């Protein structure tokens, strides 16, 4: 199918390559297979039910609310260019050292970094202000994204030092990720909602920290994973981090608005020490509505 | 130089292209030149210029302000990379399309995007809290980079595609920071802090509107522009995005807190119409510190 050159003659007993001169790009290295049929077989059974999720999870966001619908919007239009060009250039570069980049993973990632990583900083939804911890959380996220490209593009040496920039910014990121769910989980009412934060805190580290894991495994790094076991791992990671997480996101909202609509916004003064955090208990209780230094 | 195969003999006159078979990559498309000479002659001036404006920034900045020593810091990094691998992969990514796609520009533009836009809310450095715009102008700003990023990578109708949803995310992200820059102009005291907030406007959408113009000239459009050609053109814009708006902005911040050194924090309520907006008016006299709904 290939709109690259993948017609040749080897000469001089293969010492020699002769192609026709049609201006068409050739490298031996972009024709490897991307897997077994089995593997291929996996990963388009799992494609259609991320679809079908994608799917389920905007008509029901139908029924404030923009970062879940968005990240369902970019994993939508994903699919449909999956359907029809997931091999073709630029959903994969093909590039002059014999690369395959999946560019269309980086794109949705960079895309959605900004729209999950705000949504980090609301998961109750009450706030209409972002602190100066969300804003190094963006930076430093986008910094991860952008080394780890340049590391999937590169080489050798130059692949194993982005890959190290990649890591540090990212070990920023999740330290910082860690005290907003922290936060989040002495904020909200005592019940159902802090199972969800636990939830959402569990998804996020579990998902986030295997990417990293499946670029070390995949073309990018030691070549362990083909790439149609790559996908088949990357929409299982998808499902969790993209279509589950603001699933979980919008049920977490729709509780604490309700909060809001029963008992009423009742904040409390939780002075957390994991250093000297404070935070704004919302409590089911009149009453209370006092200073708690609960000094962990 | 390069480290793609660049030697070949024509056969069957000029039909066939034989190449050692060296598993290097080759397609002609990558080796058109970058330019004249007097182009790279220009392009190598104005680089070190770049170095020369991004290494006194930094000094500068060493006698909170995090934003622009950070954009020196990428740009002085920048151009060590370009003075030894400037057009070596992944710096240029040459792809199975014939494509040259200048990595190294887009990178540094998504890793100090969110400092820049941060920086953007943040022009008197007197916040601690970022408003819900801000994060519209990261999720918008972030996808026009990605869009366009897609679209140099790609050619024909999804090139076109891609730069017009580039466009329109951008058009959002112009629209939206305006608004900004107004809240800005009448929060700050009335002397000589208007005035670079005034310069800072001119000198963001001066620089931010001509990259979309070098983009539709450059290879990645209608190859109007060289190599070079377009290198010289970026390191102007680069100069006036990067250095001097930082620059500005480290100043402005200087002149806002030494108020506060002076006068003190004595905010006023300028309800703006340009719709139904508030501000909180900085003024060097105590007497002031009441409501002046300013209806534009
Ligand atoms: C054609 O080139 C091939 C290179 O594979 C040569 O085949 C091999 O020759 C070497 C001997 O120098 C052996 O070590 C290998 O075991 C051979 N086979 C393979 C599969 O590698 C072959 O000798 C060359 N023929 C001519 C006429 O030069
Ligand atoms: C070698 O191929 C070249 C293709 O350029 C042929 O040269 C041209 O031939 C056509 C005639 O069909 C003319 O229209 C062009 O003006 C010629 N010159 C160029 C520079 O394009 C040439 O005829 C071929 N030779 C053989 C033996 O087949
Ligand atoms: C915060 C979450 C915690 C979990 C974080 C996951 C840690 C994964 C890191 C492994 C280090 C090993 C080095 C990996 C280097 C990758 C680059 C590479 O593959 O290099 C190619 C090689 O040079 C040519 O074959
Ligand atoms: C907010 C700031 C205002 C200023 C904003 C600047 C506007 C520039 C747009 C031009 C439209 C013309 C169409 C450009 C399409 C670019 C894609 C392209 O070059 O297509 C390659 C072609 O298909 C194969 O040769
Ligand atoms: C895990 C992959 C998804 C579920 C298994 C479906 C599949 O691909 O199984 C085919 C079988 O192995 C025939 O080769
Ligand atoms: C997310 C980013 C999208 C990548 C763009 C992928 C879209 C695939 C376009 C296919 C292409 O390159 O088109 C060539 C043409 O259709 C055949 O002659
Ligand atoms: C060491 C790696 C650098 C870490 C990545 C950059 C950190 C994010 C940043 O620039 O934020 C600084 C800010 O001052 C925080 O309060
Ligand atoms: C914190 C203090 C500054 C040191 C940080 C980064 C060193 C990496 C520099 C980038 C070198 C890129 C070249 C490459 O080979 O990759
Ligand atoms: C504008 C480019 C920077 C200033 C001009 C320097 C330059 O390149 O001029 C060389 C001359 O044109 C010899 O061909
Ligand atoms: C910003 C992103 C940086 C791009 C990385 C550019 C760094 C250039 C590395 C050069 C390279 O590919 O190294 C090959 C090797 O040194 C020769 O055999
Ligand atoms: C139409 C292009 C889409 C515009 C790009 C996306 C807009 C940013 C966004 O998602 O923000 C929505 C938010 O609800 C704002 O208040
Ligand atoms: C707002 C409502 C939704 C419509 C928005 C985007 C259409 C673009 C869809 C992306 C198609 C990419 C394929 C390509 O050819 O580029
Ligand atoms: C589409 C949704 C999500 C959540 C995508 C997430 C991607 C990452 C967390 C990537 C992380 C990386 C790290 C931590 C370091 C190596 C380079 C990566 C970009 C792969
Ligand atoms: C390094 C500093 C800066 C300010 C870089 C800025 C880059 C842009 C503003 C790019 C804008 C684009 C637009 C508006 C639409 C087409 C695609 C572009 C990414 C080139």
């Amino acid at each position: 199918r290939m709109l690259f050159q993948t017609s040749y003659t080897l000469e001089n007993n293969g010492s020699v390559i002769c192609i026709p001169n049609n201006g068409q790009c050739f490298c031996l290295a972009w024709l490897k297979s991307n897997g077994t049929n089995a593997e291929k077989l996996a990963a388009n059974i799992l494609q259609w039910i991320t679809f079908a999720l994608s799917a389920l999870c905007l008509m029901f966001y139908g029924y404030c609310g923009w970062e879940e619908i968005y990240v369902a919007t970019i994993e939508m239009i994903k699919f449909i260019i999956e359907y029809f060009h997931e091999f073709d250039e630029p959903a994969v570069i093909y590039s002059s050292n014999g690369n395959k980049t999946v560019w269309l993973r980086y794109a949705e990632w960079l895309l959605t970094c900004p729209v999950i990583l705000i949504h980090l900083s609301n998961l109750t939804g009450l706030a209409n202000d972002y602190n100066k911890r969300t804003m190094g959380l963006l930076v430093s996220d986008i910094g991860t994204i952008v080394w780890g490209t340049t590391a999937a593009l590169s080489k050798g040496y130059v692949r194993v030092i982005f890959f190290l920039m990649g890591l540090c910014y990212g070990i920023y990121t999740f330290f910082n990720a860690a005290k907003v769910y922290i936060e989040a989980y002495h904020t909200v009412p005592k019940g159902r909602c802090r199972q969800v934060v636990t939830g959402m805190a569990w998804l996020f580290f579990v998902s986030w920290g295997m990417f990293p894991i499946l670029f070390i495994l995949g073309p990018e790094g030691f070549g362990v994973l083909s790439v149609y076991g790559s996908t088949v791992g990357h929409t299982i990671i998808d499902l969790m981090s993209k279509n589950c997480w603001g699933l979980l996101g919008h049920y977490l909202r729709v509780l604490i608005h309700e909060h809001i609509l029963i008992h009423g916004d009742i904040r409390k003064t939780t002075k957390l020490n994991i250093t000297e955090i404070e935070v704004e208990t919302l409590v089911e209780d009149e009453a209370e509505a006092g200073a708690v230094s609960s000094e962990d």
